[PDB]
């Protein structure tokens, strides 16, 4: 019912797609009735540490852009001391809450959502960052192709409505409690994958925590790799579970599998 | 995820909005990326009298058109022996869905709502279209004005989830069981206007239906009608539910009254 | 958390099953920790017809209690100028509730269903009551046999949540608006039975009311029948639901029929 | 609408209240028609540690009765290779879905619910049990006092639909990844007791679980302890939620505190 002002250009409101804390998304129509988000954080309650956390993200949102089109498009902003408002491309669902719609997956979407999965996180990569922390809802699915989103430094992104949080967590991250790397995104993507080939995460049975937590960091707790018709899936989803980081795959070794590379 | 082909052009589905049988209702993008609604009829089963209603409502939704912009729009259509599709304006939301969700209504929106609830049952009753079955379904919000919608034969459509019937039946109508006149029409607006007003359907209370059906009929069921600040919104619902159709106001006479003529 | 007293006798009460207004059912234990129900009316706001109509119930529940046990027992109660406490006997459900939990209904179930059904209303029946409006809420299970309950005036009770109204309505009733008889009751009757036997009722397709009721009425709207194992219970619904009472089955016929007289 | 033979009783189910693998929780009355739970697990699939892990509950349950009636009450268990059945108290609701539905807890009750918990967990503590994962779902409401239940080795229990999991971890257990202690319970406790006295869990307010995870551990994370009317339950707070085990009040300690002791 209502309307906002970006850097001079007006938008009309559709609907609230989400929210966090003082952050909302909105999806929206330009003054050309062509659709977009706008993401929304109020300010006024924001101190230095997350003040800079939200600058951060849009300069590398901002730089991103650039290297590569499976991070989420940032258009134009308009930031004061009040508020933040970013327009931003909308895509159609986030892969979180379309992966526990699914009934099952076609093995070329999923190979597909994989490559891109590997070209968001390869990009981060090359540009210092390490999430460390992903997980489905950091995927959108845009005309098809996932994007990542929501990879920033305080980032409790979640969907509304009209009326795991830890089967992802790599192993070296829990042992730590100077020791995350790159590699600990190869966990997380391997339990996306996982979870996409055997509709379940290695540990979505396991449903208390410290319980868990102790399976997650335990050699001597065999992952199941029940065989399916596609070999290379299955090596790399043993490759990027391995336990100890050192041993496990790489993002530029996984981009030249087979699996990948091969039709 | 998928696409669909109307006149030649090519339109991308957003998300189904609702369905009936054998319809069903989807958000669309065109070419140039601009929302749109299209509805699909699957025709594979329908019996004469069905074709004959389905084809009545593109010509009379055709026809509208022309004569007022309070009836959703139809852009173009496919029609075969096998399928219809049909693109049309796309709203924000349903009446019914929306007044389900409302906190309450500020009165200059229910008075702008009512104007175009008037303008839209006057318009076809100035065509021969007596409805004689409206409902807060029966009407679409599309950018801040109420359109009609759904108004043909039999159009069962309801909202789709990605998890009253009677309250509005005139008494001429029940008695009945040659007596249905566009009076029906004022009797059902006022009850919609009576819920926009007090927050309830006038026999919201009576969930027993034979009692229901009872107490529309019964004209000593005094109907309540507590005072409020705008008395010509109190005439207005006092004489659109008057039981006796003869003495019931008309759609003319109901343009011409206060409530919608003076500021 | 609670506790109550009934003519001397202690209650303490487990959870709220139902309401109406202003009505509530608990379930609740004795002193020797039994289960039994209380049904709690509160006539704070009560006019003369609403407190004899619940001194009508009292009383006939009563009476009826010596002549089947098919009908819901009281044990005890305490009635003032304010309040009225029934203790009653507590089934596991309501037939309604368990009638959209099911699967499908064993054919022995569903003749011995329809043995006590049959027995409740032909009690009533004998002590010039004549429902008129019987639906599965009128209907507990209680230790795998059904019991008339709900079944007094103004008794609008539905199930409580811890977070049709229209399709079993005899056609003599509609024409209606010195016309309802007993086998009004076995139109209703016959429609419960066609639910359990087909899982929909006979018009639980057509969705919109004025149509719904149209079709009731209407003798040209021929009823579908499936052929199906027993025909003794095809025979039963098709003499169930004629629409002319005169010509439709009585009660005392229905005791005699094959499907309830022969194994 | 079935029964069950446990030690030659018989007994009838009224409804499945939890589950989790491979067992199931019963409310079921007696011979009698008294209220009582049933308990079963399927020992089809079980391994010798979980078949263990069940003897030793079973054992320990039957040992502490006699110690305390703040632990859940067995009455009789019938155990084969099969299956194992245990007659038990049946309570009203576990705390954990109490604490969801409540608007506000009375300070009399939750001090009251306070000593009923120290008591029970005091008890397992005498006879070297430490529980180490304790949570409000470990409690259940019987006639207005808790008593503890679902406290042995592989215990997910979960109530069952007709239709946080580490907001209580203690820190030496996170750390730990020889090093447990009764003092954790007494973390986890003063947590349940916390989320009484303010309505939520010391870090219910941090969504991501590696920055939960990483609070739960960090000293320099001050926890929030609004001031409130009672002093006593401020301090016992305060110690409970110390995150060196050593300087963390202990269970005697607590069951000597004014809180506990001074009306
Ligand atoms: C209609 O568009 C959407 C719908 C949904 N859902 C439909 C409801 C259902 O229950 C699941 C969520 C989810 C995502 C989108 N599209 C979308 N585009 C851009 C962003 C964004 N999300 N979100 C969503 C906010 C919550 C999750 C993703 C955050 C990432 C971002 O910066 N932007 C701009
Ligand atoms: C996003 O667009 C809409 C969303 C909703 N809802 C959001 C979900 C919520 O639960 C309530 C319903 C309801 C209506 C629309 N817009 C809309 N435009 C055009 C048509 C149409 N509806 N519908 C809807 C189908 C079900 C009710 C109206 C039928 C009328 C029609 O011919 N067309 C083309
Ligand atoms: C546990 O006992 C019951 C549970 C249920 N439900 C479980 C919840 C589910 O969603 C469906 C309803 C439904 C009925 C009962 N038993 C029951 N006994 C006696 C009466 C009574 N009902 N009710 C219920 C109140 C709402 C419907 C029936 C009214 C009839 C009556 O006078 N008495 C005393
Ligand atoms: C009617 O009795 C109950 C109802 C409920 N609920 C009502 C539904 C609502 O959604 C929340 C749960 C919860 C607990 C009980 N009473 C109850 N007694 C004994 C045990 C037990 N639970 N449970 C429940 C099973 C799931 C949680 C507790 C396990 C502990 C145990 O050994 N026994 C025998
Ligand atoms: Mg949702
Ligand atoms: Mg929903
Ligand atoms: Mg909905
Ligand atoms: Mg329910
Ligand atoms: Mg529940
Ligand atoms: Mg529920």
């Amino acid at each position: 019912f209502q309307s906002m002002s970006v850097k001079g250009r007006i938008y009309s409101i559709l609907k609230q797609i989400g929210s966090g804390g003082s952050s909302k998304v909105f999806q929206v129509l330009n003054e050309k009735k062509q659709i977009y988000a706008i993401k929304y954080v109020n300010l006024e309650e924001a101190d230095n540490q997350t003040l800079d956390s939200y600058r951060n993200e849009i300069a590398y949102l901002n730089k991103l852009q650039q290297h590569s089109d499976k991070i989420i498009r940032l258009y134009d902003y308009e930031i004061t001391d009040q508020y933040i408002y970013m327009v931003m491309e909308c895509g159609n669902i986030d892969l979180n809450s379309w992966l526990k719609k699914k009934k099952s997956i076609d093995p070329w979407e999923r190979k597909s959502y994989w490559k891109n999965m590997l070209e968001a996180v390869h990009t981060i990569h090359q540009h210092g960052i390490v999430h460390s922390d992903l997980k489905p809802a950091n995927f959108l699915i845009v005309d098809g192709m996932l994007k990542l989103i929501d990879f920033g430094i305080a980032n409790q992104m979640q969907p509304d409505t009209t009326s795991g949080t830890v089967n992802y967590m790599p192993p070296e991250a829990i042992k730590d409690m100077s020791k995350i790397s790159p590699k600990s995104d190869v966990w997380s993507l391997g339990c996306i994958l996982y979870y996409m080939t055997y509709g379940k995460t290695p540990f979505q049975q396991i449903i208390n925590q410290i319980s868990k937590l102790h399976a997650i960091i335990d050699p001597n707790h065999e992952i199941e790799f029940p065989d399916i018709p596609e070999k290379d899936l299955q090596d790399v989803l043993k490759c990027c579970l391995k336990r100890d980081p050192k041993q496990r795959i790489s993002i530029p070794e996984l981009l030249a599998h087979p699996y990948v590379q091969i039709q």
